[PDB]
């Protein structure tokens, strides 16, 4: 209205007023200390304070985004710090806008961020627990330029829950660390899959997009009409196509509007808004990305009327292709929300290939008749590898479930590195957990969410130590044959088996007193390093080396000469399984 700053701050509220504009200025000025940025939010907020009490007071009614680059354009060793970036400060808006979005740093080459040990981070916590919030705030908002503020800060706030809950517990460590475990990943999983997602706009287009949208919204809104989830899905594709060009007000208020659009109209969208619909605009469009699936509409009709027996299927088809198979699209996914979005592009895809060729023959009816009998094979393919997979994940715990995947991803591509092959392998696991889970019909969407991340990090690693054709094709596949192009790759028979290295299977005891984690990896590796010289050991004669190293390491830990043990038992363990192997 009258004031921009008053009207987002009586909106926000101080608190997250405060929180918002310190991510803000730390994902731009990525190098400036934390106490300089103290300086600006204080500041800022100062004069957001003069124009709640008098919208018309001085330079209230700038814009926003007018005040946030003057702002910018004050500090001091902008030039000396940020070179070029000082060079935006010289244009008239929104040029200058436009220029600041440009020069933020993906990589600022700043020093990893270190867990300090649990007491440390109570004590802190206890003392001064904003200083103690907000500078890790800074530290994560500097080193994750493009991660959604808002989302930022909805992970501060459960980082607030953890450090109050455990704090105070018996064994602070026992009750703390699980939770800074899960927060950390989750947070690593949406910082991937924001950058994935403008990656994937870019890359494959906005057809592809809307196909996505379409299947994933007809989910979730089951009983929405056609109109309206294609509706839904035109802005959507503004609102992603807007965030990803990187201006957090604009992306901030498209995602504003169009909650407000679905709060406004939840009797045509779905029963289980009403409680989202109630909550602060900060947390309405969140929520909603979130909220479970609506129950579909009882007694649906089978698919063939629509599809397959009326007699205007092609006619209704080439008046206008995308919208006729986004109606396919529509009335698949609404029935079925336990399938993969992507499971659902397939089934499109095929029913598109068919009656491209269907619908030029003379009777197309005859041609395009048994069009459902082709979903068979696609549905039964995914459906297949989650309960074989989810059944060991159920049969060996996590730990032991990563270890047979380090067997068959090593046998399958050796030459992947081995921290390669130990990280994704053990991230696999991890998918396991948080989807083995779910009961049937939530796998297939579960499995797919985080996959998409786990796959791609292994494809990024990939292109920068490229040792696989096979590996490479994969993952320049299409968006439906990335998944079954990895899930296809056989064992490489034709393989070397790798130089042997005794200092490679030398421990020295350091072993026993190794975190539990490190030890994991100690022993993962070593096991990836195992297979990679003996490709050809078999499933139960690796379990005989394996069930050596389980006694061996044990034995040689117990207090005494732990040294000579590992010295002795070890050349004893190393030979006994070379002529076994
Ligand atoms: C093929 C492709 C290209 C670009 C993007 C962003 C894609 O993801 C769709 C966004 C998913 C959405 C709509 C946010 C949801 O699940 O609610 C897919
Ligand atoms: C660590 C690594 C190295 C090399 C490859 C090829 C990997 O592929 C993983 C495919 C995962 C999936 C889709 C669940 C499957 O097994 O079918 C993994
Ligand atoms: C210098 C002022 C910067 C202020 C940025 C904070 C406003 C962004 C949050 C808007 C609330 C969330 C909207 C939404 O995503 O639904
Ligand atoms: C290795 C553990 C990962 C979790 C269990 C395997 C999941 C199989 C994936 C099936 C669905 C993938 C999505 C798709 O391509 O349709």
């Amino acid at each position: 209205h009258k004031s921009e700053v008053a009207h987002r701050f009586k909106d926000l509220g101080e608190e997250n007023f405060k929180a918002l504009v310190l991510i803000a200025f730390a994902q731009y000025l990525q190098q400036c200390p934390f106490e300089d940025h103290v300086k600006l939010v204080n500041e800022v907020t100062e004069f957001a304070k003069t124009c709640v009490a008098d919208e018309s007071a001085e330079n209230c009614d700038k814009s926003l985004h007018t005040l946030f680059g003057d702002k910018l354009c004050t500090v001091a060793t902008l030039r000396e710090t940020y070179g070029e970036m000082a060079d935006c400060c010289a244009k008239q808006e929104p040029e200058r806008n436009e220029c600041f979005l440009q020069h933020k740093d993906d990589n600022p080459n700043l020093p990893r961020l270190v867990r300090p040990e649990v007491d440390v981070m109570c004590t802190a916590f206890h003392d001064n627990e904003e200083t103690f919030l907000k500078k890790y705030l800074y530290e994560i908002a500097r080193r994750h330029p493009y991660f959604y503020a808002p989302e930022l800060l909805f992970f501060a706030k459960r980082y607030k829950a953890a450090f109050t809950e455990c704090c105070q517990a018996a064994d602070k460590a026992a009750c703390l660390l699980p939770k800074l475990d899960e927060l950390r990943d989750e947070g690593k999983a949406s910082s991937a899959k924001q950058r994935l997602k403008c990656a994937s706009l870019q890359k494959f287009g906005e057809r592809a997009f809307k196909a996505w949208a379409v299947a994933r919204l007809s989910q979730r809104f089951p009983k929405a009409e056609f109109a309206e989830v294609s509706k839904l899905v035109t802005d959507l594709t503004k609102v992603h196509t807007e965030c990803c060009h990187g201006d957090l007000l604009e992306c901030a208020d498209d995602r504003a509007d169009l909650a407000k659009y679905i709060c406004e109209n939840q009797d045509s969208i779905s029963s289980k808004l009403k409680e989202c619909c109630e909550k602060p605009l900060l947390e309405k469009s969140h929520c909603i990305a979130e909220v479970e699936n609506d129950e579909m509409p009882a007694d649906l009709p089978s698919l063939a009327a629509d599809f397959v027996e009326s007699k205007d299927v092609c006619k209704n088809y080439a008046e206008a292709k995308d919208v006729f198979l986004g109606m396919f699209l529509y009335e698949y996914a609404r029935r079925h929300p336990d399938y993969s979005v992507v499971l659902l592009l397939r089934l499109a895809k095929t029913y598109e290939t068919t009656l491209e060729k269907c619908c030029a023959a003379a009777d197309p009816h005859e041609c395009y008749a048994k069009v459902f009998d082709e979903f068979k094979p696609l549905v039964e393919e995914p459906q297949n590898l989650i309960k074989q997979n989810c059944e060991l994940f159920e049969q060996l715990g996590e730990y032991k479930f990563q270890n047979a995947l380090l067997v068959r991803y090593t046998k399958k591509v050796p030459q992947v590195s081995t921290p390669t092959l130990v990280e994704v392998s053990r991230n696999l696991g991890k998918v396991g957990s948080k989807c083995c889970k779910h009961p049937e019909a939530k796998r297939m969407p579960c499995a797919e969410d985080y996959l998409s991340v786990v796959l791609n990090q292994l494809c990024v690693l990939h292109e920068k130590t490229p040792v696989s054709d096979r590996v490479t094709k994969c993952c320049t596949e299409s968006l439906v044959n990335r998944r079954p192009c990895f899930s296809a790759l056989e064992v490489d028979e034709t393989y070397v088996p790798k130089e042997f290295n005794a200092e490679t299977f030398t421990f020295h005891a350091d072993i026993c007193t190794l975190s539990e984690k490190e030890r994991q990896i100690k022993k993962q590796t070593a096991l990836v390093e195992l297979v990679k010289h003996k490709p050809k050991a078999t499933k139960e004669q690796l379990k005989a080396v394996m069930d050596d190293f389980a006694a061996f390491v044990e034995k040689c830990c117990k207090a005494d000469d732990k040294e000579t043990c590992f010295a002795e038992e070890g050349k004893k363990l190393v030979a006994a399984s070379q002529a076994a192997l």
